[PDB]
């Protein structure tokens, strides 16, 4: 297991997300679904010129998997996935420069719900999760698990568990007081409210 320090700006963003009073937590789901949609767009585009890139799975979709026993909500996509380098590099995002822009917007009347406009929506996961585990498989690499409970560090290891094929799973280990996000009716409500027109099928798994 390798342990890495977050860039200072990202550590600061995560503390802001964790510590700022902000009731509208439900937007985390919209942000993660948007990220999945972006990853699916990428593999779709690459597959246009090289169809073999779908050998690892032709279906382009998103699964939402609640598990009350483990207190987890998992967002799964069959998008492009991430290399080990991608994972370490802030999960393929421009998080350092994005955090700066986001910080400035906040000082200029922006609110936390606009986090996605700055390419750092992933970190909104920490509105509801005490720990986030990201399992990922890119065509060009092995399967990895990224993990962080904030506090300034994240880990990366190879993942020998259930091979995925291609894509990314974001596993939200929910805070004790945020279990509403495991209820079917609540998840449906949030998807309809914020993610109604996503261009890929979203399947909400049943318990
Ligand atoms: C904007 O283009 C990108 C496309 C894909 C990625 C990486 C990626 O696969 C991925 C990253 C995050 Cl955090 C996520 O919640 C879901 C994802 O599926 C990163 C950037």
């Amino acid at each position: 297991v390798e342990t890495f320090a977050f860039q200072a700006e990202i550590a600061q963003l995560m503390s802001l997300i964790i510590n700022t009073f902000y009731s509208n937590k439900e937007i985390f789901l919209r942000e993660l679904i948007s990220n999945s949609s972006d990853a699916l767009d990428k593999i779709r585009y690459e597959s246009l010129t090289d169809p073999s890139k779908l050998d690892s799975g032709k279906e382009l979709h998103i699964n939402l998997i609640p598990n009350k026993q483990d207190r987890t909500l998992t967002i799964v996509d069959t998008g492009i996935g991430m290399t080990k380098a991608d994972l370490i590099n802030n999960l393929g995002t421009i998080a350092k420069s994005g955090t700066k822009a986001f910080m400035e917007a906040l000082q200029a009347g922006a609110d936390i719900s606009m986090i996605g406009q700055f390419g750092v929506g992933f970190y909104s996961a920490y509105l509801v999760a005490e720990k986030v585990t990201v399992i990922t498989k890119h065509n060009d690499d092995e399967q990895y698990a990224w993990e962080s409970s904030a506090g300034g560090s994240f880990t990366v290891r190879t993942d020998t568990g259930e091979p995925m094929g291609r894509g990314t799973k974001v596993i939200l280990h929910l805070k004790e007081d945020q279990t509403e996000y495991l209820e079917e009716r609540r998840i449906k409500e949030i998807v309809k409210k914020h993610s109604q027109f996503i261009g890929y099928p979203i399947t909400l798994f049943v318990e």
